[PDB]
């Protein structure tokens, strides 16, 4: 179930972080399920990293007590958009990249979420 | 659009790589595009990465030439699987993470693809 | 009498500072009057400090003359708005330690404005 | 709402420090919430600092536990005298410095107990 | 002729950067021709510096070669507004300096476009 | 309102420096405002700088006293000229840059006079 969210930080300037906060949840405000999208140039500046985290903190232990420690359910995403290049194919092939790992999250969703390489693709 | 692929070397064990070849490409085939699944355990055996990765090796020109260069289109994906948590949460908040992921991708499609923080959501 | 407020640099994003400038001021404009409002999370991420500054820049003498120099009459105030807390009581504690702060502000005026801890009250 | 204080340790000087007791308090007696007010000289003796702070003291969770920590809930509050300017204004200009500070403490109160700048003024 | 803008980043804060890109250029986007507004105060903030930079990216050839670079057309402007002046002249006379910059630009286009310093004004 | 200005030295050669006093200054001679137009090239003969200067020298004060200083007004502009380019674009789209330049100049001159990025371009 995707996670309801508002905008907790908007984006300011093209390049740099957007944060969204996911609604409803009921551990303490510093430890709000958040996800960040960021925007960053290279150092040589040849590629645009475009970048989506999904960081979900969850304690350790189904109730509270005193050795609760906070695990952090993280999923990162990451993207280069060329700068650079003379290419006029990188629009379109940088489209397909991208089609192509939804396309795969869709294709081995069973496999990636019990870390079992072995499990057929989803149907 | 999602790339066609062919399984290249298929999966082993339920930990380590497996690999797609992108069909069709006219560069040698060092240069193929592939898409690599990946399930390693961290070294204190805390969690499971999950990881897709899509490398499109491109040329840095339309044409033949001389100084033409091979640039890569990197697009990277990990998920945690907790595996020491007591929580029975994990499965659940781990599929929600993961569905956030996908939506956001849904969401920012422009903003990630154009590398630009401001753009609206993707309608 | 307080003093007129025009905002002159616009809150950003929920961290970070805004300021607004005292209008109808006399002095050059680097030395306008200005009140801050900073809201900066702490190294280890434990509490939120929101925090208000009232800077009034006076000379140090009635009329303009070349020993004039410039002082200023700094007004601080902090929060700690904690962010790890599972205490529910946390927020309404918040809340009355604010109070609790307006209400001695309100208390004590006449000692504050004097330098004087001997001071009654005010009624 | 504003916590309800007897006068534990009276003023003595006109400078030093004068402290109130927070009654009703359910935590032992050195963790007792307190207010202090302190007015003290400068070195140079160019200013006299009045200050305000409000140290509440709150349990790290609901309730006692072996793992229970006190976390401080911090309010503080500071103003300077100048004792040394030949200008008349300074007085005047510190009641409004610190009425500007009672009325942005008034238009910033959603800001100030939320840690966000970006909340518009209070009603 | 004035080449034709989109603004990319808007401005943020009265301090800092704002950039234009020049929209219908053929050279990659890393090298999309751009225009940057600069306001920027100085260490002892004394003077604010107001600056336009056009930075035009040209190829070094006429056609797409390996020996290809990329020259930039530059073309910097800067101007002191003094902060802490008591002077009232200032704001009439920083404007006069700017009416006599624009007035030079005016007068001496060829010589400025050609580097040669006898050609005579411009009619 | 642009200044009135006599040449004081003249143009000699191409390269160099070209100086114009303006006239009705009331500040000692040594002070008196100058324009500078340079055209000089650059080490590796790469480049030709050509270059405006305007420095308006005021009285930090509005009448003559022991602490008056001189502040500086300074407005410099800057354009490169390419001299080693086989790109034939280079002349037409020097002349694009500084039409965007004054184009700017005339866009901006709000935020430019005031030191504030958000003002609004000028009507």
């Amino acid at each position: 179930a995707s996670l309801p969210v508002t905008q907790y930080s908007p984006p300011v300037t093209p390049l740099g972080k957007s944060t969204w906060n996911v609604t409803g949840s009921t551990n303490p405000p510093g430890l709000v399920p958040q996800v960040v999208q960021t925007e960053s140039i290279n150092a040589r500046k040849s590629n645009i990293m475009s970048k989506i985290s999904v960081y979900y903190y969850i304690p350790s232990t189904n109730s509270v007590s005193c050795c609760t420690e906070w695990d952090t359910i993280r999923c990162e995403f990451s993207l280069t958009l060329l700068q650079l290049s003379s290419n006029t194919d990188v629009a379109a092939r940088t489209v397909d990249v991208l089609d192509t790992m939804i396309s795969f999250l869709a294709k081995r969703r069973n496999s990636i979420l019990a870390g079992n390489l072995l499990l057929p693709d989803n149907p």
